[PDB]
DNA sequence: CATCG
DNA sequence: GCTAC
DNA sequence: CGATGCGTAGC
């Protein structure tokens, strides 16, 4: 029985004056993924790096208040790999992964390119050198997850407003194809659509307006699965009693030991 | 990027 | 106040 | 529809 929680916190200490730490062990989730740290190793607690004596393993950006990725375990990963092998992004810290044996769980925080030019370039040319290597992992025979925060909604049912949000980063049509060849090209599982084709599923609400309140929200957080291990998925839901962030964790369980 | 006009 | 969201 | 504005965490 194995539990997985992937969560954008907006602030790994926000997160923590919210509630959050407490979560990660109510949860009963047996591993974490934790994106937008705002935080680098020096303003981490030890409590931020080892919950309830879990292992953890992060990659911070090379600036304050800034991006960042960890996974924490319940298990020693008896592997580990910090950035995604090329620079240019791991400046950034948006990519660990942890191996656990045949298991190997990913954190990533894909680019969000809505707030300037620039900012689309780079998440497309990001999209470009992950494809590859989402392949690789694919390639590698075994069962991997790569949760967090894609950046990415789907189709029209992944949000509320698609109609009007089909000339803003995140929904145009380059990043919905991309998304459909790593799924179908590349034969990932969207675990979530995949468990339940109906459901909208958001993760993320705008703090405009009254978003949060209305339910206009949309679907950007993943946890995308290979095949043999999708196959085991037996649950899943959007946590939402308590809100850590403007996204809320999407956990997933599979029966797998 | 929800919302207005 | 400023920045990236 | 296309044009207005705009909350947050953390420097």
């Amino acid at each position: 029985m194995l539990k997985i929680i992937s969560a954008n916190v907006n602030g790994i200490r926000s997160a923590y004056k919210k509630g959050f730490y407490e979560y990660i062990a109510a949860s009963g989730a047996d591993i974490v993924c934790v994106q937008e740290l705002k935080a680098q190793e020096a303003d981490l607690s030890a409590d931020m790096k080892n919950p309830h004596g879990m292992h953890g393993h992060w990659h911070c950006a090379e600036k304050r208040g800034y991006s960042g990725v960890a996974v924490y375990s319940k298990r020693k990963p008896d592997n580990v790999q910090i950035g995604m092998g090329i620079e240019e992004f791991d400046r950034e810290g948006r990519f660990v992964r942890c191996d656990f044996g045949r298991l190997s769980v990913i954190s990533l925080y894909l680019p969000s390119g809505s707030s300037a030019e620039e900012r689309q370039q780079v998440k497309y040319r990001f999209l470009d050198a992950f494809y590859p290597m989402l392949e690789a992992m694919k390639n590698e025979g075994r069962d991997i997850v790569v949760c967090g925060d894609w950046n990415i909604a789907h189709q029209n049912i992944d949000l509320k407003n698609w109609k009007g949000n089909q000339k803003n980063s995140g929904f145009l049509p380059e990043e919905r194809e991309w998304i459909g060849k790593v799924i179908h090209k590349l034969g990932w599982t969207d675990m979530w659509r995949t468990l339940y084709p109906d459901v909208p599923g958001y993760t993320w609400w705008s703090n405009r307006g009254q978003a949060y309140a209305k339910d206009v929200g949309w679907r950007i957080d993943y946890q995308m699965v290979t095949p043999e291990l999708a196959a085991k998925a037996v649950s899943a839901h959007v946590y939402k009693d308590e809100k850590f962030s403007d996204h809320a964790p999407l956990v997933v369980e599979y029966d797998y030991a």
